[PDB]
Formats: C-alpha cells, structure tokens, sequence
C-alpha cells in the first residue's frame, strides 16, 4: 500500500540521474576553477618552451665543432633572450632552464668544462674546457617539446584540479568557460524541531540534519541557502518551497515524509506546486521514504529531495542521491560515486532491504584490501574516533541463503570523503 | 661537490614532522567545523532522546491486554491503541513495539478500528530517555577531525561553539627572472609562472587560507622583502627558485644569514624534487616554517603533496598527518629511474576487482595523458638497480592518495 510504489535503489538511482539536467555554463577567472568542469576546449596560443631551453647548466657546445678551445663569449640568463649569435668557434655560457642562442644543438652538463682560466679579476671567463662531441639531440627542451601552438591541452569535460590550473595558467587562459555550480536549498521540517542555539523545550529536540546536509554539500563546494526550520502546515511549506525555488536549483527538506500529518509534504508538491514526483518511497534502510521530484518553471527544471527526518537516513540519502545529482548538474561525465572493495571489521547479520552504514576506511599498511570498520549501530554509539566517517558501507539484503556476512569479507563501500 | 648532504625521502619526511608545529586554539562557530579539530572534550547537556520514543511506524500498545482487535485514538486505556510515527513521543499508559507490519486494520471511519497481532512486550521498540545520549557524557572527544556528522552531532547536543586548533595561513611566490605573470603576454627570453598557482590551487583544495605574494626577481634585498613579509603574515611559506646549481646561493644564503633560518636539508633523493629545501625560522617564541620548491612544474604538485600537506595537517590539530598510502596495479609498463620516482596518475576501480588501477598521467611533460579526470595519486616507484630495472603492467605499487576518489 501507499499513494507511491516501492522503488528499488538501483532504479531510484537512475532516476535521478535521467531527471537532473545539466546546468547552463559560464565563465570564470582560472583561480575559481577548482571542482569546475570545462565547457570549452582550452587550445595553447605559445609554445612551451617558447625558446630552446637548457636542461642543465653548461655552455653552448656544438657537436660539430668539438673539442678546440672556445671563446666564452658571455651568459645567457634565464631572464633575457641572447641578444648574441654564436659565431663557429666561440661558446656562450648557460644556467639551467635559460635561452640557447643562434649557435649549437648545445649542452654541457657540471662534469665536462673543466674551466681553463678567467682572464683579469675573474670576472668573464674566456677560456672553455670542451672535451669531445657528445651527441646532437641530448639535453636541450626544443621549441615546442613540452606544448605546441595550437594545441589542445585541456578537453572540454575536464574536471578541474590544481594541475588543469596551472595548465590554464601556463598558456595564459586566465578566463574560461565552465558549467555553473548548482544553489542548493536547505530547509527542515516539523513541529518536534528546535534550533541547535535553543535550549530544549518538552517534546522537542534540535534539528540536526539542516547541518548536517549543508556541510556534506558544503565539502564539495556547491553554494548553499538555509531556510531554516518550517512547521508541518501546507501554507509555511509552500512559501518555503516557493522560496527555495525561487533562489536555488535544488531544493533540499528533511522530515514529515510518512502516515498521514506528516504528508502534508508529498501533498503540497504534488498538489500545490505541481511538481512531478518519481518515486515517493525506496527499498533501502535507513531512507525507505525519501521523496524526488522534479518541478519545471519557464522551461528550467528544478529538483527537489524531500528526505527522511531521521537523523542517519539523512546523510545516506544525501550521499547516495544529491550528491551525484549535483555532480551532473556541474558537469561531471561519470557523476556516479565510487565504490571500492574493502573486509568488514565486524559480523552483521543482514537485513530484507539493502543496509548503508557510515564507516571508516582504513589502510592497515602493507595490505591490498582496507577494512572498513562502521560508525555505529544508527547513530553515535560507543564509536569514538579521532577520525570521520570516511565510506558508506553497502550491504546486501537477505537471501534465504547468504543471511548474514563475517568478518574479512570483502564488501563494497562508497567513498563519501577525502580519504 | 655540494653542501647539503642527500638526505632520504624518510628522513625529509620525518624532518618535516619533527620540525612543524602545532597551531594554537580558537573558537568558532560549530557550522565552520568543517575539517577542522577539536581542542575539547565536547559534553551532552540533555539526554538524547529526552523521552521515549518510537522506533519504526506503527502504534503504541499497553503489554496487558495482549494480542487484538482495537480503537486507535489520538490517555491509552485498556481495550485501545494509538497511532505514532519514526520518532515521536509515546502516549499514556502504552509500552510496546507492534509496528506496522505485525498489525492488520480491521475498521476505517480517519481510522475507526486496528488489530495487533501478539504478546506484547514491556518496552519494545521504544527508546528509552537518554538512550543514545546521557547527560554530561563526552560525544566527541579532544582530537577529533570533524567532518558533517560531527557538526551535526554538536548541533544535535547543542554546542555551537567550539575550541578548535587555527588553520594555517600559507603564503606563496615565486622567483625567477623569465617568469610574468599568467596574465602577462609572453615576451622574448620568458614563461608564464605556473606553478604559484597550482600550490594555491593544491592547498585551497585542503580548505587552508592561502596569501599571493607573486614573483620575485632574483635579487637578496627582494627576496628578503617578499620572505619577510609572508613570515610576519602567515605561518608558512613556500617558494618556487629552481634551488640547486648555477645560483640557487640566492635563497638559501638569505634564508642563512639575513633571517637566521635553519635549514633542515636542502637536497633529497627523489625524483622529481631533488632540489627542494626545508627551513624553520624561530620569532620571538613563535615558528614558522618554509618551504623552498624547485621551479620545474612537476615538482611542484610532488614536493607539495609530499612534503607541505603533511606539515599543514599536524599544524591544524590532525593526529596522524601522514597521507593515506594504497595498493594499486599500474595500468602499464614503466621504467624505473636511479632515484625514486613519483607520478601522478589517476586510480581507478573496475567492477568487481579488488584493487584500483593506477594509470599515470605522463613523466613531466606538461600534459601527457590526457583525461577528463584529475590526477588522484601519486605513484610511488621504487629506485632503479643493476636487475631491477622495470616494473610490469599488472605488478602491486603504492600509490599516496592526494584527491577526492
């Protein structure tokens, strides 16, 4: 029985994934690109080096010329291109990374000029110690060698790191073209709830979740609304969506997701907003009923979770669902999650429905597999740890076989932080 | 010849560690305790739950009267039976379990009639006052890295400020007479500085407060200026200046003789990153650290990753700063180097596999392999010798952890 079917997780999944759009695209200082996904192909406009540049710190040797004592006829620096011409028979001084002139396919390396003399308060040095020709193509950095003009260097649906940045900055695309981040909406609901700030009044306890969600969106760098706590009322729910619709992409509720005077929620979108629900309830444990739906305006389209007020269920489902729906709304190819394998640290009996447990994973070193150890029962227990909740555990649901999994069993995690 | 002695990757490391220190306390704001740690022993005020509660839908029941047919309200007299939700409080004279899967409505007016199914049981599926937290009892101890559930877990006790160790703030330049600035045009003989922004970029990422001192020319009272002025503005400064052979003398001689810095090594036996250079600088009782980078691009995200990470992390309160080390297979054949080598490279897990693929992103050529991903991992290859000269396409490496996966 209920107004919406059972889903299953793997197609409550999907689902997300085939109703969240992509978000229009936008541009940005190369600073700002952290997390972002380029919307455009970076091509270079230079080479890289632009100029032959010395690998190690030496003179101008031609393999040609060979071994005759040279005429130093001075430093190229780092700074400045050679405003000389390396003429047969003279050599000219070069540091590391610096120009090479119109002269050899040089090099040197400390070891060979063993220096003859510098001639009048050492100064200059005239007088090059050459041994014999090394070979024409050693250590030089050719015009061109690391990136040639024209070049693409970044694809479009690159999802930036420090590198892609110091690429932009090398070839001097200090102003690039990216998918917008998506606002997302954070508000609380029912009559039970406090503020953290409040001291407790009978019957109610204080809103965790709004936190909570905020912050596991916050760690991906998607900007964030607080609408605060909103009673159970059809009216103050509906100005709250309007509201989070009105200055965000996503829209985020925690509680008043089951029975009867808790469904005022699914009611109002369904029946005031118009809003297109998907699936009202998943075979998962805890998050059995979480709510998505979608809401067109003007041809946008706007998502809405409306997730269970308990406590643990509310960051599982922000995990599994808003996470990834906001890493497609940014433009990231592959938005799934990833899920690595790791042994359980306990025993646990399963469940008829798909269990998610925040756990730690650990590297014991010198070791293939971590072993995930969980944060609890459904809460904070008696697990204290210097550490976070680091992966989500995945468990399967019972099978009239396969009743319960042991210890070292490997087992898939989703990785839900920086590890 | 050369002064600093080669010093090993384990030693460089420890060095760093020794060396660094802790930063003082602060007090925030519980929703900024992002990433941050405890200075304190957080304690519960009020009992978590502050009274009995349900635990899964269904309806509360009195253990007397037993299993049956019965009137849902909504006081539980004998005969009835109310209706309550996840969480919510438990009505007068009931205590039981009876959720909605063992119970099968008879009448419906609202909803007239219900019927339990059996023997009740004095207290089930009822959560007892205090049951998840007791007054005065510790959630969260001193120590603790706070990630969302921890910042939920304070607002959930009602502590919304909080003692936390300081971040660091951490400056960086760099120096060389060929670099301009990203936005700058090329001119003849010069590059554009690459690497300033990639530390920035690499340590933004890690949520620490960064300060852009720009590109210095290589001239002591310069270079003094810039070292100075991140020294009295922040607590650790790093530095890009190519820092061996032709006259790297430079910075090392500033750092020697006009800030009195120690240098703790100058030299260590890796690949990239030989040249990379760690001081520490004592003023009026407080000490900050620094960090002299090579200039070549590639090392910058290595020594970066390898060394200044983990000083930041012990700076900021984390227990164990070492980074997260794992096991991979390298996706192809590499040749091995005579020191020990580092590559980024990006892991990746194939259904059903129980190890990641460690694919590299090319030796330091700008961009090699190109992808629509970020390099993840630093892969870890050993030094080469006489018959080990090569690691194979499948073999176990280790790979340091230096992305979001």
């Amino acid at each position: 029985m209920s107004p919406f079917p059972l889903t299953s997780m793997d197609k409550a999944f999907i689902t997300v994934l085939e109703m969240t759009p992509v978000l229009g695209t936008e541009i940005i200082n190369y600073r700002d690109g952290m997390g972002r996904v380029l919307a455009q192909d970076v091509y270079a406009k230079d080479n890289l080096p632009p100029f032959p540049a010395s690998v190690k710190d030496g003179y101008a040797v031609r393999a040609a010329d060979g071994p005759g004592d040279r005429f130093i006829i001075g430093e190229s620096q780092a700074g400045e291109q050679p405003t000389q011409t390396v003429m047969p028979g003279q050599v000219m001084r070069v540091t590391t990374g610096a120009p090479i002139p119109c002269g050899a396919d040089a090099v040197v390396q400390v070891e060979d000029t063993e220096l003859i003399r510098e001639s009048d308060d050492g100064t200059e040095e005239l007088e090059v110690r050459i041994l014999v020709q090394a070979r024409p193509g050693q250590d030089i950095r050719p015009i061109g060698h690391d990136i040639k003009r024209g070049e693409c260097v970044l694809a479009k649906g690159t999802h930036m790191g420090p590198s892609e940045i110091g690429l932009l900055a090398t070839v001097g695309v200090t102003e690039v073209e990216v998918n917008k981040f998506p606002v997302v909406a954070v508000m609380s609901t029912g009559n039970e709830l406090l503020n953290p700030e409040d001291d407790l009044l009978p019957g109610k306890i204080r809103d965790s979740n709004r936190s909570t969600l905020l912050a596991t969106i916050q760690e991906h760098g998607y900007p964030t609304i607080n609408l605060g706590i909103v009673g159970d009322n059809p009216d103050d729910l509906l100005n709250a969506l309007n509201e989070g619709i009105s200055r965000a992409d996503v829209i985020i509720t925690s509680g008043g997701v089951s029975m009867g005077e808790k469904d005022y929620l699914k009611q109002v979108l369904d029946i005031d907003l118009h809003a297109q629900i998907h699936f009202g309830r998943v075979f998962m444990k805890p998050g059995l009923p979480t709510t998505f739906a979608t809401l067109d305006i003007d041809g946008v389209r706007k998502i809405i979770f409306a997730l269970p007020g308990n406590p643990v269920s509310a960051v599982v489902t922000c995990n599994l669902f808003v996470v990834p729906a906001l890493r497609k709304m940014q433009g990231i190819l592959d938005p799934r999650p990833t899920i690595i394998k790791a042994r359980l640290s306990c025993d646990v009996k399963l469940d008829p429905r798909p269990e998610y447990h925040r756990c730690i994973l650990t590297w014991h070193h010198q070791e293939p597999l971590p072993w995930a150890q969980s944060t609890g029962n459904q809460m904070s227990s008696r697990l204290m740890s210097m550490r976070s909740a680091n992966g989500l555990l995945m468990l399967p649901p019972k099978t009239e076989q396969y009743v319960e999994l042991h210890k070292g069993e490997v087992v898939d995690v989703m990785v839900i932080g920086r590890l």
